[PDB]
């Protein structure tokens, strides 16, 4: 169907490992969206085309405010191209270089928007595995959309693909390749619950090996400033043992969300 002589290209929307994302605009409608060019030479060589196809099937299935839309796919020998919706206000990232720290309200509202994306996604018994701020996307009113599905599965499931990048937001079973499941992600809400609150995830470290070593202990320690309503949060997500750590409702309903969160479930 779609080809490149459909679109005209834009801006450099952002890099990643593989993707290479641009602004662009098809011909014949103007629609705006986002354009994702992936090298099959270095997805060949890496090995992971059964993660593209996973990106593919799971995001143009799903359908929720804050999950952002794929809407399809075409390839031409060199590249593989994937067509997204394209979100405005950029990366969650980007905003907290901005501002270095996150108030109360600001860091609840997104966690609640995120445990509602998490919500419906777990419910299809997809797990997403890769969240951090790098892969959170801001809409035209500020709403936050989790993108980048490449690393997502269905339950249960074991790893088979290497990691490639940090460990910063990956559980302890996660780590030391053992089995996992849907509560991974409450471990990932966890660690940026924290970050967005302090600055900084809390198990950074200088090496490698090092963070390996704070995660499977879960050495973590607060600054004077988090309060004690985030504090009982943040402690209950982080827990080694995965069946100890809250269901989502649970989360979505804790007395610290409710208080400075400013949307509801
Ligand atoms: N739909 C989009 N709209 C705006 N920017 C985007 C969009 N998708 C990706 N980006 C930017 O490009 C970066 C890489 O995209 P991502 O899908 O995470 O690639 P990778 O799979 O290689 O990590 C993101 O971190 C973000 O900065
Ligand atoms: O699930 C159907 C599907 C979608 C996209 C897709 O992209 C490519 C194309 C070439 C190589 C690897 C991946 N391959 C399959
Ligand atoms: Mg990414
Ligand atoms: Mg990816």
């Amino acid at each position: 169907q779609w080809a490149l002589e459909d679109f005209e290209i834009g801006r450099p929307l952002g890099k990643g490992k593989f993707g290479n994302v641009y602004l662009a605009r098809e011909k014949q409608s103007k629609f705006i969206l986002a354009l994702k060019v992936l090298f099959k030479a270095q997805l060949e060589k890496a090995g992971v085309e059964h993660q593209l196809r996973r990106e593919v099937e799971i995001q143009s299935h799903l359908r929720h405010p804050n999950i952002l839309r794929l809407y399809g796919y075409f390839h031409d020998a060199t590249r593989v191209y994937l067509i997204l919706e394209y979100a405005p206000l950029g990366t969650v990232y980007r905003e907290l270089q901005k501002l270095s720290k996150f108030d109360e309200q600001r860091t609840a509202t997104y966690i609640t928007e995120l445990a509602n994306a998490l919500s419906y996604c777990h419910s299809k018994r997809v797990i997403h595995r890769d969240i951090k701020p790098e892969n959170l996307l801001l809409g035209s009113a500020g709403e936050l959309k989790i993108a980048d599905f490449g690393w997502s599965v269905h339950a249960p499931s074991s790893r088979r693909t290497t990691l490639a990048g940090t460990l910063d937001y990956l559980p302890p079973e996660m780590i030391e390749g053992r089995m996992h499941d849907e509560k991974v992600d409450l471990w990932s809400l966890g660690v940026l619950c924290y970050e967005f609150l302090v600055g900084k995830p809390p198990f950074e470290a200088n090496t490698y090996q090092e963070t390996y070593k704070r995660i499977s202990r879960v050495e973590f320690t607060f600054p004077d400033f988090v309060t004690e309503g985030a504090r009982d949060l943040i402690s209950r997500l982080l827990k080694h043992n995965p069946s100890q750590r809250p269901m989502l409702r649970e989360v979505l309903e804790h007395p610290w969300i409710t208080a400075n969160s400013s949307k509801p479930s």
